[PDB]
């Protein structure tokens, strides 16, 4: 199919490219189909809705900015994403771009079972992670 996008103009996509979010994303419970679009030659990846051109979240791989970031997925999350055995899992965090005052949501990363093409925004428990971590400490 052919879709319009927030940052990429009109593009062709294939069913193979679509990541299904069976629960949508919080605040967007009805948005169950996304594609991942690199920007390009930047580290940013857009989580672009296949049904709503204006909905595109700005993602980064978190170790770009937070080298000590560490995540543990619980069983119920593995079951909801049907993650078993040798299947591969991709990990991202959503950026709120303010480039100076930007924050990343480390509490609630985007987790994708690439092989089953399923995703979810996972809410981490019993961590010190917050929904806004500054990319740049205020000291610089």
């Amino acid at each position: 199919g052919k879709i319009a996008t927030k940052y990429h103009g009109d593009i062709e996509i294939h069913e193979k490219d679509i990541v299904r979010f069976e629960q949508g994303i919080p605040g967007f419970l009805e948005e169950k189909q996304f594609v991942l679009l690199q920007l390009e030659d930047t580290p940013f990846i857009i989580l672009q809705s296949v049904n709503t051109p204006a909905l595109g979240f700005v993602l980064i791989e978190p170790f770009s900015y937070f080298p000590t970031y560490e995540i543990d997925l619980d069983d119920n999350t593995l079951e909801q994403l049907q993650i078993t055995g040798e299947q591969d899992v991709a990990l991202y965090v959503i950026l709120t771009v303010a480039f100076d005052d930007t924050t990343a949501n480390l509490q609630a990363p985007i987790v994708i079972n690439v092989h089953k093409r399923l995703g979810k925004q996972v809410i981490l428990t019993n961590t010190n992670y917050k929904t806004k971590h500054r990319l740049f400490p205020e000291k610089v």
